[PDB]
């Protein structure tokens, strides 16, 4: 029943660094702020990534989107029937997130998830990137995807698939990482039992052309943030590179051209070619 990943919020120590990193390096558009948070756009939505101060330096929340008010109610029922605790968002939160309905819960292991419907769009104020990027691929596939580090894969799997309704695409023995989808995007969430002290390992934005990626690589390289050379994944075939975010241990992946989802298969390497570690 979850349709797609629509937005992400980070609680970071260096907001100045995050702002600069998101605009000048990644190419997102600054969209003001909501509360203590600075907002950034990637398309027509009023915002896609929120950055706020915090000693946490990690992903503070994930917005999971559904198509209408009724579907939101159906998620309410599903969560209750599955016995998962949740809370309705109040007027304050709803207008801070610019959504029309909002259920708040958390995955086991502690990641705050927000299920919403009716987001705000601003077409009269067309998106203008802060760095040279022709555009991002969002739409029905949502904002991108992230790799959630969890202590127990089977427990995380059951929740994401059984209650949230994600479906497995395939596995890669990196620790077997499990990739799940909830729309055409090969994966919106990947679950892996990595020994890092973080909620996620990385998030990924998909650009329209290979040049977008090439240009971004140079921008991030000049900043000294590259951690992975250009490459292409085995399972979704995304062509990308990885770079360090201003928050230690969390990284970004800028990619292009992934295939869309189907049959579960198993891969032994994450890279088809490339992706050499730097
Ligand atoms: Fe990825």
């Amino acid at each position: 029943s979850i349709e797609r990943l629509g937005y992400l919020g980070f609680a970071v120590k260096d907001v100045p660094a995050w702002d600069h990193f998101l605009t000048k390096s990644v190419g997102l558009m600054a969209a003001g702020s909501a509360g203590d948070a600075a907002l950034y756009r990637a398309d027509q939505r009023a915002w896609r990534i929120a950055v706020q101060p915090g000693e946490l330096d990690d992903l503070a929340y994930a917005g999971l989107e559904v198509d209408d008010a009724a579907a939101l109610e159906r998620m309410a029922d599903k969560l209750r029937q599955a016995g998962v605790a949740f809370t309705r968002g109040d007027e304050a939160l709803m207008q801070q997130r610019k959504v029309m309905g909002l259920l708040c819960l958390q995955d086991p292991f502690g990641l705050p998830l927000e299920i919403y419907y009716g987001p705000a769009e601003i077409f009269h104020e067309p998106f203008l990137p802060s760095a040279p990027v022709s555009g991002f691929v969002t739409g029905d596939q949502g904002i991108g995807h992230f790799v959630r580090c969890v202590p127990d894969t089977a427990k995380a799997m059951a929740f994401y698939t059984e209650v949230l309704g994600f479906v497995l695409s395939d596995i890669i023995d990196i620790v077997p990482a499990h990739f799940l989808h909830c729309n055409g995007r090969h994966h919106t969430i990947a679950l892996a039992a990595f020994p890092i002290p973080k909620r996620i390992h990385h998030f990924m934005l998909q650009a329209n052309t290979i040049d977008d990626v090439g240009y971004a690589f140079d921008r991030l390289d000049a900043a000294g943030r590259i951690t992975s050379l250009l490459g292409r994944h085995t399972n979704d075939q995304t062509l990308s590179f990885y770079a360090d975010t201003p928050s230690p241990m969390i990284e970004v992946e800028f990619g292009w051209g992934p295939r869309t989802v189907w049959t579960v298969a198993r891969h032994s390497r994450t890279a088809m070619w490339g992706h050499k570690s730097v």
